[PDB]
């Protein structure tokens, strides 16, 4: 298991534009296109991302290319963020993947708002962090996914994904 396989499990793979859990236009492996309620706007963002007139459908390779780019940006956002970097540096390899997962889903800004959980993770207070992470809209809205990430932080193992 690795970050790529982990997120591919959490986000799935779709080759046509679809609406995410928040009702936003997305494609591929959780690649958000826009928060605009306009499909045309989504098709436009899509074509610009791919570099061709897609008509709202991409290929597998195309989805994977967006995904590599998105994973890279996620990590880079963490490393550039003053509140996130130190947490990330303190964690082991499995738990780093859980932090990337959250950043991919909610953006660096969203993640940095879990101040209190972040501090517990940095202190390596696993059970406490898990409890704090669960008191969030994130957990209430996408409970199965949040449970999987939380267990990852708690245990430092890939068991939730096995
Ligand atoms: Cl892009
Ligand atoms: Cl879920």
């Amino acid at each position: 298991m690795n970050i790529f396989e982990m997120l591919r499990i959490d986000e799935g793979l779709r080759l046509k534009i679809y609406k995410d859990t928040e009702g936003y236009y997305t494609i591929g492996i959780g690649h958000l296109l826009t928060k605009s309620p306009s499909l045309n706007a989504a098709k436009s963002e899509l074509d610009k991302a791919i570099g061709r007139n897609t008509n709202g459908v991409i290929t597998k390779d195309e989805a994977e290319k967006l995904f590599n780019q998105d994973v890279d940006a996620a990590v880079r956002g963490i490393l550039r963020n003053a509140k996130l970097k130190p947490v990330y540096d303190s964690l082991d390899a499995v738990r780093r993947a859980a932090l990337i997962n959250m950043a991919f889903q909610m953006g660096e800004t969203g993640v940095a708002g879990f101040t209190n959980s972040l501090r517990m993770l940095q202190q390596k207070r696993w059970d406490e962090a898990a409890v704090n992470l669960a008191k969030s809209r994130w957990y209430n809205q996408t409970p199965n996914r949040a449970k999987r990430v939380i267990t990852t932080f708690r245990t430092g193992t890939w068991d939730a994904y096995k």
